[PDB]
């Protein structure tokens, strides 16, 4: 039922180029979401990736519990401590964000959320690392794409996202255990891109654009996005399809579209048995600023690394990283990075 293309390995900003960023735009303006294929490495990458994610879960809760670290939010959140639009949801996550090291100049200025990922052990990285090189090489072909289906300069977004912040959600939902079923509620993601990977269990829906539907920019305190629509259609289940990812665009694309792309709403359904998943964010560079493409005389901006932050702040306010972010005054870290630039 969904679109499926094929990405070039190199997009050069040729006329047929153009014309697949314009049939990518239509299938999110039309669907919300498309597909994309994968390779036999790309889908080995894959399969590799949750095959770690189902050995680890299996690890008694007291190891789980003790892949956390104090700088960076990478790591273990057990089931029921995220929530969404005030319930709580179901699924454990390991989070990977950027690997820096101890010795990595911006561990050592101590900038919030900085740090080594604490994995569980060294095939589970290799594992994730190796998956994560794949889907940034995606993420940055369907930038440019983007891009060129705007008729913009090819590399406006991927100027963002150099060094980009990008990471990953790796996700178990349990089975149903109940008459309860919702695993995640209706909501946004924060980010820029989404790329998206499943096992064959089956449980994400997604909400295509509906005409006249008013949508909020979640980006903005009085205007969350989440549990709306949670219960009215449409909702399209993403089947899950052999040898593809899909993409969908998150709150920061729409914010720097003005709402051409909509940031796609999505929940996920438990099944009968659990179900693995991967969600992958495509993010600008810590340091980098989204802006209005299209209204030139817009101030407003966001700014990712204090976007991510105090988005990661308020979901664990009581992990360890948030402890010592307070603790230190790592905040101030963010006011001073930008004494000096050009706004
Ligand atoms: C709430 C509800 O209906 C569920 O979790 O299935
Ligand atoms: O891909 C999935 O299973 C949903 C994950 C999700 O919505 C999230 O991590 O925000
Ligand atoms: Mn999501
Ligand atoms: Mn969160």
């Amino acid at each position: 039922n969904l679109q499926t293309f094929e990405l070039p390995t190199e997009v050069t900003g040729c006329a047929a180029d153009i014309s697949l960023g314009r049939a990518l735009i239509q299938a999110w303006q039309k669907d919300g979401i498309f597909q994309i294929k994968t390779d036999s490495e790309q889908d080995r990458k894959t399969q590799e990736a949750m095959a770690a994610s189902k050995q680890f879960c299996k690890e008694p809760l007291t190891f789980k519990s003790s892949c956390v670290s104090d700088l960076t939010y990478s790591g273990y959140v057990a089931s029921g401590e995220e929530v969404t639009a005030g319930k709580p949801d179901f699924p454990e996550i390991f989070t990977v964000c950027k690997d820096l090291s101890v010795g990595d100049q911006r561990v050592k200025a101590g900038w919030p959320c900085h740090g080594p990922v604490p994995w569980p052990n060294n095939t589970y990285q290799k594992s994730m690392k190796t998956f994560m090189e794949e889907l940034g090489l995606a993420g940055e072909r369907l930038l440019k794409l983007t891009a060129l289906g705007f008729e913009l300069p090819i590399n406006t977004f991927t100027d963002l996202t150099r060094d980009g912040w990008h990471h990953m959600r790796v996700l178990r939902f349990p089975p149903q255990t109940s008459t309860l079923s919702r695993g995640i509620g209706a909501h946004t993601d924060y980010g820029l891109l989404v790329i998206a990977a499943q096992d064959d269990v089956g449980g994400l829906y997604i909400r295509p654009p509906v005409e006249g539907e008013k949508r909020n920019r979640n980006w903005l305190p009085g205007e969350s996005s989440a549990g709306m629509f949670e219960h009215d259609e449409p909702w399209t289940f993403v089947t899950p399809t052999p040898g593809v990812w899909t993409v969908f665009p998150g709150d920061i694309l729409q914010f720097m579209t003005g709402g051409q792309l909509l940031s796609t709403p999505h929940k996920v359904k438990l099944n009968t048995r659990e179900r693995f998943a991967c969600a992958y964010f495509h993010e600008p560079n810590f340091e980098a600023s989204a802006y209005p493409l299209f209204e030139p005389s817009a101030n407003e901006r966001i700014h990712y690394g204090e976007h991510f932050t105090n988005m990661f702040m308020r979901c664990y306010p009581d992990r360890i990283t948030t402890q010592r972010i307070n603790k230190e005054n790592r905040l101030a870290h963010l006011e001073d990075l930008k004494k000096y630039s050009d706004t």
